[PDB]
């Protein structure tokens, strides 16, 4: 019934084979203290970019035809997804286009242009540059790469969950941040997939969590009051592909609070000398915060840091 | 290989497999992920060691533990001192904490106040004194004549260079096909551990040293014969900080290391630099000297179509020195 499968997957990890490479997962001393269980991390801000979102980016682009290529690419986006974009256009020597407000972070825009894309900057907000990819769409012809909500990008993101498995078999929880869904979407079939007993579980930030009120609602719904440390899951609304399968896989989703966000920061580079920005800290903000106890303790759980795309500034700033 | 080592050097493949039994269930293994920006630079394939995430935030744990559980219940009882400005403080200070031993560290007044405060957060008496190494080894002198307690030396002790050595275990359990692991060198006890294993099961891996231009002991020894002291100034690399080289260690190294090689101030800089905004991991001077090397080209014709295991092997580096660095 599920808009992507598990040879999508398959498919994905044979377009990423000698390209995109295997994160590690070690053991972590602090929280598997702290958690009474072994906990284990998945370090997706050492993958290209600095998140995970390179392997799905890579997967959808590898996977256009050479006329849909020729066509050239857009996207939008101040962050992640426009950096896994413009490396996978590089690595694919595929013209891009990305677009960013009108004055964003000057971290991630120099980072986009050196990994090759044309940065477009438009707009005071996020709707503006939609709409600004809309235009170029309409006059340019250009394909459109989204963040989340497309099968070859679920697909990508979930050859992480064949890593998983492939380095702990006795794997008992995989506990994933959620923005839009793609990353939790593509983990789910690829776990589920293979091993339906693992319990695949999701985290957010209490500020704004559209997937999380969808799941409870039964239906898609849209949740925000204000932004968060976790600005790479400062999503108010998730994709229908991707809500499609969370509602089918995942086993729960939780909600950690700022604090617990910035707890989890602090742990993380101070207990475990891992850079995370607020969204890769999400999953062991849970772990943290003992809404996740019944699950964790005297058993083997995954957490997913999945981005440590932040200033050491920031860094500091948020340990004080 | 196995049995040159076992009959000709004073410590064996034995010894790390009797501290790999004393470290089961209490020190675990360390993530040895590949690397991008390490691969891409290189043209082969780089891993990273992740002792910076060891217990303590540094490897120093595994032999201060392996020394200490060694002690028979009567040692145990006589209780232990050592001297550290940081990372062997650390270690030691845990493992009394791991053991119920009791112990004084001697740091020295001015040793950073995030590395005395990390030691007193365990549980040894920690006591302040001197404004340099020699005092502190002065002031460990006379608390071992006064108060019997046993020395555990940072460097240049059988059980120590085992506990170290459990890492090269790790690297073969982790990486069989490996062909080089690069690792920094102060005193020698990381590197003699680390050669020993790793020679002991494939003797065909070459294992190559780094210190820093600035201070490079075992280097001056290796290149000259005998134990022979070398200091210009300190480094960044601080933890590598060791003017002189041990006795077992040199003898060790000068048998089993292929070669050690020198890197620069702004080679390591450049290397910690690397290592946060590219792999994304916090590591201390002397965690980045082994990726220094590699970046350098100074390990060129061994790496290109090749795995390479570097060793981060610490990372106790305040993070205003880390964001200065990288700001
Ligand atoms: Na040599």
């Amino acid at each position: 019934d599920l808009p992507v499968a598990i040879e999508d997957i398959l498919e994905a990890k044979k377009r990423l084979a000698g390209k995109i490479y295997k994160t590690g997962m070690p053991r972590s001393n602090y929280f598997s203290e702290r958690c009474k269980g072994e906990i284990f991390l998945k370090f997706e801000n050492m993958q290209r970019t600095g998140s995970f979102k390179i392997r799905g980016a890579f997967n959808k682009l590898s996977s256009l035809t050479e006329a849909e290529k020729r066509k050239g690419v857009v996207a939008c986006s101040a962050g992640n997804h426009a950096q896994g974009v413009s490396l996978s256009c590089a690595m694919l020597g595929i013209d891009g286009k990305v677009v960013m407000p009108k004055g964003a972070p000057k971290s991630k825009v120099a980072a986009t242009c050196d990994y090759s894309a044309e940065v477009v900057l438009h707009g005071d907000n996020f709707n503006d540059t939609i709409a600004k990819v809309s235009e170029i769409v309409e006059t340019e012809g250009r394909i459109f790469i989204p963040p989340y909500d497309d099968p070859k990008v679920i697909a990508g993101q979930g050859t992480i969950g064949l890593e998983i498995m492939e380095d702990l078999y006795d794997v008992d929880n995989v506990i994933v941040p959620i923005g839009g869904g793609g990353l939790i979407a593509g983990i789910a079939i690829a776990i589920k997939s293979i091993n339906p007993t693992i319990k695949v579980i999701g985290v957010q930030a209490e500020n704004v969590h559209g997937m999380a009120a969808s799941y409870y609602t039964g239906e898609i719904t849209t949740h925000r009051t204000t932004g968060t440390l976790a600005d790479g899951c400062d999503v108010s609304r998730p994709g229908n592909l991707t809500y499609e399968i969370v509602r089918e896989l995942v086993d729960d989703i939780v909600l950690v609070s700022e604090d617990e966000i910035r707890n989890s920061m602090i742990a993380l580079i101070q207990r475990n000398k891992v850079i995370t920005e607020g969204a890769g800290a999400l999953a062991c903000a849970a772990l943290l915060s003992g809404k996740l106890d019944s699950h964790i303790q005297n058993r083997k759980t995954v957490s997913i840091i999945s981005g440590g795309n932040i200033d050491l500034s920031r860094v500091s700033q948020i340990t004080g």
